[PDB]
């Protein structure tokens, strides 16, 4: 059980990707503490994982605001005195063109997805260097990659958090910290069960593989990286996407 | 002189690159509106240019002022009739390992360097759609494809500017509109003169023209870009390091 | 046992990667084939691993022989019905400057490193096309993605071989077979034994995590890669530097 | 006239892109020496151009027989007694699936796009260097960017050449010897003109400027990188698609 009793903090884990990467981390061994902005919805997430025997915790936190952040990672280390992995999956998207895109649109996304992750990886990184190893987990997109219409706000936040890893990988890897992040494609997570079915082939016939992912197919891919099957991979931008042409 | 005629609007150019940008310009024949924080240094700019016979504008503009943006936008538009180049090169540091960053820092980095130029790309696109020909060219740097200790702020904000470029390249290539990116390296402007030797050794032997950048090497890589002569380079974000092993 | 029952064919496997990679996939539960132009070493390699209980073969392959590759792929159907994974490890450095590397240098490399690859898996994709199941592994480098020094024919044939890569997960990946690719950096191997170690220090400076890779922790990618925890995985090369500046 | 009186060797120089970049080699005051594998038609392009007032020369070349390439160098020597650039653009295409390619078809496009490229690099880079000024320019393609189906062996090369362009850089940038590349998209030459028009705009579509290149629109960024404007791009390949989904 690779992950056995490491204790990893997951933002937006109430439901999809970050759900399935608690349950899959919790198979591993983990000791997981699952975040979300959603209270009820999380709690009831843990309250799943718990029954199965994994030791784990839920927080509400909002990851804009850093007085939330900081009381979570000091209620972990209460309760479990260390952390090893941080997963920064928590990320919202606000769609529209740059004609039409309004400032609210933009600082949203923006707020969640860049300034959430640094103040969740600012909060944990320190104690990670200081035990001497770690582990942070990013969340980007293969929009982060390659662009995508409609997503200025989300393109550039995935972009940023590439580099966020590149630079704390550089920071943290002499103290054997790793960073890394991953650039999902198209996940049949909640978001995208509204969709037009042709909407969705467009989707999948845009993907080599012909097919969307399930989250728990995500979820394996940062288990892998978490786990020490990844202690040389550090600073790197994975795409899970099945291959694309965006 | 292949801008001749052409109005561009340049940020950031009361020195540095931005001013070689606005020199090379109207060397190629472009009606140039400099527009910086510094109005005083923008003033004195622009008035070198005219005395070389130059036709050329003077604008104070904060880019994180959207109002500002609009208000010299339109004084353009009221003076020249058409906008067609956008260089949006205003950007700042504010260095810090992630152990040390305040929220400042970060803010500040993120308000200018992403912001900013989401508010003069949008105020500026319509313009150019309108008219069927138009170009923005975004400043970059390495540190956007590698990132860099001590910048988790730049490098984000680096990343995302070409997150912005391959997106509206996307959006706006069809209505015959350009979205590039320049991605310079290390460039002997006025920031470099304080700087101790030894870190400009590391520089120069990490750059594999072992030697640092002048200033109007960067604004060529803008002028071609705007010119005719990158009509099929939509998306890109050129490197201008020399080659380098940062 | 992520990888039970499943048929790997390893080329290059007598040391170095090729092996830490057979020996973490027998771990892990493959039957593993074992083949390298290294005959009696392959043999004595394979022999340790059944001493572990592993089931093994060995065959002497030379990858720039066909009729080599295609004799030892009919052998391992013959004895195990199906081919699962294919790692294409096997290949060689013959550096020099432009100005110096002569054209045995320069056809050798590319000989082994790229139509290698192509001969092995052409040979077995087919197989995996019509099972509807299977990965192609290609080992790559950091040179790669960057260039090296005195390395022109190595670093074509590691460009090259994330172009097979990316065009194969195009090919294939509709067919249920991913094709992916791993870029390590510094490996100790034993090859490095010999360097002078003013040398190595220049390696391990270079390395974000400030130490060279053990074998097996390229093998762990390898494995991970060929994994079902991969299946969302395609077409990408995963760079196992621990990051760095090349 | 940017290339006034510079040297510049052109492979696959009597049609296509090749040509168009010869014609504007010339309008910027180059000497230009046309090199193809068809010797009619470069003697007719040649003569083409030299009707205008350009000076020009011709040479049958097949880059695959280095004593050709060496006799062809040695020639430009004695008539011109130097070599200022370099554009490497002789290439082919021999398409299939993996499935299909035979060993033939994989050959000649790798002697051709990597061996050719590689035997006229080296035939000149010796001069740059002693010189201390050159510049060196590979045509790439956008399938050595992201892959293409059905290009094993042409992907396999113009990712290659990348690694050619990179190690090249890192050689011979110290001594003022640039090398860059260029990674066209779809462009209008000879080769399109039996394509069927709706697969034709399934590609145009697939183009964010929403049409095909002019060839004179690659020639036009050879001429940018010959140039001075590019003394500072070193190591680069400029994608030259208008912005593409491949």
């Amino acid at each position: 059980m690779k992950l056995q009793g490491r204790v990893a903090i997951i933002t937006g884990a109430a439901a999809g990707i970050g759900f399935a990467t608690a349950q899959r981390f919790a198979e591993d061994g983990a000791i997981v503490v699952l975040c979300d902005v959603q209270e009820a919805r999380v709690r009831e997430a843990a309250a799943r994982l718990a029954a199965t025997g994994a030791t784990v915790s839920a927080y509400r936190v909002d990851v804009t605001r850093r007085d939330e952040v900081d009381a979570m990672v000091a209620a972990v280390l209460a309760a479990h005195q260390r952390v090893d992995i941080l997963v920064n999956n928590a990320g919202i998207t606000k769609d529209a063109r740059l004609a039409k895109m309004t400032e609210a649109q933009f600082d949203a996304v923006i707020d969640v997805n860049l300034k959430g992750v640094f103040n969740c990886a600012q909060a944990v990184a320190g104690l990670m260097t200081e035990q001497g190893k770690g582990v942070i987990l990013n969340a980007s997109s293969v929009v982060g990659l390659y662009g995508n219409f409609g997503q200025t706000n989300y393109a550039a936040s995935k972009f940023g958090v590439i580099g966020f890893t590149k630079t704390w990988a550089r920071e943290l890897g002499p103290k054997g910290v790793r960073v890394n992040a991953v650039c999902p494609g198209f996940v049949n997570t909640e978001i995208l069960q509204t969709v037009p079915d042709k909407v969705l082939d467009g989707m999948t016939s845009s993907c080599w593989l012909r097919r969307l992912a399930e989250p728990a197919e995500i979820a394996s891919i940062y288990a892998f990286l978490a786990s020490d099957d990844a202690s040389y991979v550090n600073g790197v931008a994975i795409e899970a996407s099945g291959g694309m042409s965006l």
